[PDB]
């Protein structure tokens, strides 16, 4: 049984089912592939179309997977897509009433034309099988786990019918105990809320890593007045009429100000995000202290996006209520599109499951043989130094221990959001002073939230109190206390509460992560580094080489680890020899407003990604009149030359363009197709 | 005792409060004066910057308003406003917590700016009033009813907290005595149904158009599952949590397919139509029912956007429920926002009401005196012909008897969606021919859309069964039956199931428009005309003297009686005297995307105007070149030497743009104040 697991929209790579397409309509497009029971990969539209959250229908996705897989698209057995039929096609035919223009095309027929025209793939009707969401979701968050049998809790934005399911796993069973209707939605209320920190979908993580520089007492009784707890483990939320927003009215008429782009957060934007994260807790706590009692059972599995709260989930194993939990690596809607393969697989016969609980997260493409890398990283000569040490971890190891704050990519990427060691950046976990120093290297501006530390398996109880239940730390899933008398020590990783996001990295989970971790305690008595996603402030985490050399180069890293490789970049660097390309969605305007005394206004030149949310910069008339020429094959310095050459002003201009990813730059050709390593 | 009624967002002429605000984030906006009481002028903001349905402050509006009456702002005593302060900024609150950009300006400091910045007027907090919406539209559809009581009944999409109100008045008291929450929107689920039909928000009197076509069976058990009539006049509507759309779950489910952009309306679209409309209209006369004989009036006011149903109103009018039934020609939420006006009138003082019944909705800025007039026409002498009969209005009556089809433009311009003689298309009623041509080659709609009749008053009951109630005629409030034996003779205003939009004019609601109508009856024995509303596919009602003649000249009318002038285009006119001008949301943009092997795509080019729901048209690059020059000053001639001259390829791409509005195009200069 080979079995593919879809899950997003269905656009094209270059233009969306109707134009503008809201980034909420089915994002983290993913495929994944599972064969007699085991998920032999899994990686998200987001790593190949460079598209965060991406809505556009998987096809890189799976023709990545069925490499992986050595499968022909023939070869699989079943295909499930993470909603049921009627549903998705009721949300399709609503943005068809809205754009006339759109042809009717639901679902299953363009499903069907995404694999016959990306894949050669003629897909048989009686081969797809459409998947009620949470279910979905229950499927990859217990049947990942290890347990025998568990109680099982989804909570996300909202499925089909509903926001919250509770259920009861055995075996390879589930059986629904509960649901929460869709208003009562608890990752819509924090989604809600998360607007008027002058943030937006995706950026809840940043609302929680916020929350503990607040305090929660000033707007408890506000919040207070949009939920009310019940009995039998029910609880309901407050609306209003006023517009789709749970939060906004009350705070407006309290006097709250929003954030404005830029502003900086008040006292009262951190308190807000205080009492904001308390409310959840509270409610979440609120249905499983009722559940376990009335289930009885021991063991809690936890999906659903809000199940990325990993301060939550925290909480959740401080109660005591569970002996043991287990959350899924991705637990949002990526892994609703694993769960599904599965479900998929149950539906039509008989339902193998993994035989291990996961611990590793490394499912994607690889980066490629070392023949080939050695090569592509030839091709990058102009820009780059390259050494190749005899120990490549022991080097690391050492270059860690000076101080140098390292890109570090092996292998496969990891599935879901979370850095684990295979698109990773590693620095020295004690020194304060890395936060402001490493947002600064990557050009993010969260220097209100710590880094997450990875630790060994044998070091962990050294320094993290893991005490309560038994939860999985290979994925950073539950932030725990750091040690009181080793909160000092770990200066990098070690918010304003005592808490932290750890990675417990073991020779199970990661052999070469944890023999770097290992190798640095040994070097200095701390087996504890910083681990944070490799990618800056303008792209999903790094996939492919070309990706990881291209955002070193765009960094202020000081080394890049690469498949035993040590990648520096050259004091001058030579832009000119890169090719140019456009990405799918690159659109280059020139522009005329309506000037004064109705003329035509002021003539403007412009660069922007053709998406819901996508970013846009202003461009010189003269990179303007470049990128017009770009041809995909023609380098960045012959290109020039039609502009009177590649001066410092251009190149410069270029480079900003570059670092916000607006198109790609990249050597010549491309590394090839990836090698069959042998280890599958 | 002078005061100001406001409706609308507040967004400025070239950008929106917030990007891409969406048409339906308080639409229709529009300045209404009263004086003592009386409405002494009005128009809405599309008129103004041509704009169908426009969301943006009424700025223009306002100075029209008080250039009509004669005022200074500082004459104002209040400024009534069609919404509740905390909903209104509590939507602006929404808005920009999804544009995190925008500055935190709520509609106060908002009105304010405005008024300041563009009438130079300081408006003092306490002269601003906000005015709960329902209570706004039902004090403009009463107070202009002539009734010293009556009921009254709001039906619109939604005020602050409701869909619908009823009210009893009594002297210039309102008391409420229902209203109906706003899940239950009658204005919703029709606006959601018409999404189905290829359509979208303004389009739903098409829809109704479309209705007659159909029939009511095939879909009657289906949209029975979307509402259940309960007992004292209540109902209910019921939702689903799968959309945000009442009506295309159920309907996709059972295999409807929503009609496409370009595509013709299927029997299956005429059916969906007609159960629709018979929906709606069991419902309203549900209430109805109920109301009348509990409230015990027997006269109805009906406003709220839902009572521009004319179809719903002629039902109304033939139920027996009432003897007497008022709707307003402006019971959107234009005349909300002149409702709002006699509410501040009533919290600032007591209330003035108007002494009699409204009989005309010519309201807005006219076109100017006869010598300003004659001057403008002059400097589009390049491009047209001008008469001056001794008699423009028997010379007309001639002209249409002769089989013309006319241009009509008269006075202060229509408030409220319906032409009535003053911004009018006219031709003779009597050949079905008429219908389909006026419709295709016109108008240039679609084949279904029927055309509403003028008569006089005098030979009114001759053609058209008006029995039931007393309702009135002036605004083609109320679709009537043609009488049978006349509908042979009516073939272009006899809808297919019988019915009319009748406007009845008279002596004292259109004296000239009444002279006109009458002198046609009296050439052909049928005093009745085809009355469509003054523009094109591409615009709102034609405003100005310069609004006219470009409609006139892009639209396929045979002649243009403008101010008893009797206008023709030219056998070959020169477009190169024309001024080319952007409007304030015309864009012109050279765009490239990505194109095969990660190419730059190749180059294209396109005009469009800025504005949610905005058009847009694909440009050749030597037009771009062209429109990139333009000043606001030079002619299209003169600007063409750029490129080589203004070619015959060149003014004909010119034209078609014109004809989409995409920029203004006209002689040098203007016409001045009015
Ligand atoms: N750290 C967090 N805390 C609380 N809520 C979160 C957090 N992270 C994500 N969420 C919420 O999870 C929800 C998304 O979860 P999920 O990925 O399972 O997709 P979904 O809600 O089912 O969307 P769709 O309707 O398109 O299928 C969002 O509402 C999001 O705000
Ligand atoms: N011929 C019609 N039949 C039925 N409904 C109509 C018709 N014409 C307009 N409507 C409905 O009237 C409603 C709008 O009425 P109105 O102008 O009074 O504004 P509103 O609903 O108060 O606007 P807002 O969105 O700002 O709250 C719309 O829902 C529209 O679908
Ligand atoms: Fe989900
Ligand atoms: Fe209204």
């Amino acid at each position: 049984m080979l079995v593919l697991g879809l899950n997003g929209n269905f656009s094209a790579a270059d233009t969306d089912v109707v134009p503008q397409l809201g980034e909420v309509f089915f994002h983290d497009s993913a495929a994944s592939l599972i064969r007699d029971g085991e998920l032999v990969a899994a990686v998200e539209e987001e790593r190949l179309n460079r598209i965060k959250k991406t809505t556009k229908f998987p096809l890189n996705a799976v023709r990545e997977c069925l490499a992986l897989a050595g499968a022909r698209p023939e070869d699989v057995d079943a295909v499930g897509y993470y909603f049921p039929e009627n549903h998705i096609d009721t949300v399709l035919n609503h943005l068809y009433t809205e754009y006339p223009r759109a042809p009717l095309r639901y679902s299953r027929e363009l499903i069907r034309q995404r694999l016959k025209e990306g894949l050669g793939w003629d897909l048989p009707d009686e081969k797809l099988v459409y998947v009620p969401h949470h279910e979905a979701h229950a499927y990859s968050s217990y049947l990942h786990s290890g347990m025998d049998s568990a109680l099982v809790l989804v909570l996300d934005g909202r499925g089909e019918l509903h926001s919250g399911t509770v259920y009861r796993a055995e075996g390879t069973r589930l059986e629904k105990l509960a649901d929460y209707p869709v208003p009562k939605s608890l990752g819509g209320l924090y989604l809600n809320a998360t607007y008027l920190l002058g943030y937006g979908f995706g950026d809840e993580y940043k609302v929680m890593g916020l929350a503990p520089w607040g305090n929660p007492e000033t707007y408890r009784d506000t919040f207070a007045k949009l939920y009310t707890l019940q009995d039998n483990g029910e609880y309901e939320l407050h609306g209003n009429i006023m517009v789709p927003n749970l939060v906004s009215p009350l705070f407006y008429a309290e006097g709250f100000r929003p954030r404005r782009k830029g502003e900086p957060f008040t006292q009262a934007h951190r308190d807000f995000a205080a009492a904001l994260q308390e409310t959840v807790e509270k409610i979440v706590l609120h249905i499983l202290e009722y559940w376990a009692k009335t289930s009885g059972h021991s063991r809690l599995c936890f999906g659903g996006g809000v199940a990325h709260n990993s301060s939550l989930n925290g909480l959740i194993l401080k109660s005591g209520l569970f002996d043991e939990v287990f959350v899924h690596p991705a637990s949002h809607d990526a892994g609703a599109g694993e769960g599904a393969a599965y479900a998929a697989a149950a539906s039509l016969g008989t339902l193998e499951r993994p035989g291990k609980r996961l611990l590793s997260a490394s499912l994607g493409p690889a980066l490629g043989g070392r023949e080939q890398i050695r090569a592509r990283l030839a091709d990058w000569a102009p820009l780059i130094d390259v050494e190749f040490p005899d120990d490549a971890v022991e080097t690391a190891a050492g270059l860690l221990a000076e101080g140098q704050v390292l890109g570090w990519a092996y292998g496969r990427s990891e599935f879901g959001p979370r850095a684990l060691g295979h698109r990773s950046i590693v620095a020295d976990a004690r020194p304060e002073e890395n936060r402001t120093r490493i947002n600064a290297m990557v050009k993010k501006r969260e220097g209100f939230r710590p880094f997450a530390p990875v630790v060994t398996a044998e070091a962990a109880r050294d320094y993290f109190d893991l005490s309560g239940a038994d939860g999985n730390h290979e994925f950073m899933s539950f932030v725990v206390p750091v040690l009181p008398e080793r909160r000092t020590e770990l200066g990098a990783v070690t918010h304003v509460d005592g808490t932290a996001r750890v990675q417990v990295v073991s020779a199970e989970s990661g052999e070469r992560f944890h023999r770097l971790v290992r190798r640095f305690g040994e070097l200095t008595g701390t087996p504890v580094l910083l681990n944070t996603s490799f990618n800056n402030n303008a792209e999903p985490i790094v996939q492919s080489l070309d990706d990881v050399v291209t955002s070193f180069l765009t960094t202020d890293l000081d080394v890049l680890v690469v498949e035993d490789c040590l990648v520096r970049g050259k004091a001058s660097p030579d832009l000119g020899v890169l090719v140019p390309r456009f990405r799918p969605v690159t659109r280059l305007v020139e522009r005329r407003t309506a000037g004064p005394d109705a003329s035509a206004g002021a003539k403007t030149h412009e660069i922007h990604l053709d998406y819901d949310g996508g970013p846009s910069a202003k461009v010189s008339p003269e990179l303007y009149e470049l990128l017009g020429a770009v041809d995909g094959t023609t380098t960045l310095g012959d290109l020039a030359k039609t502009v009177g050459g590649l001066s410092d002003a251009l190149a410069t201009e270029v480079f900003a363009l570059w670092e916000q990813r607006f198109l790609t730059l990249a050597p010549a050709g491309d590394i090839g197709p990836l090698a069959d390593d042998g280890t599958r």
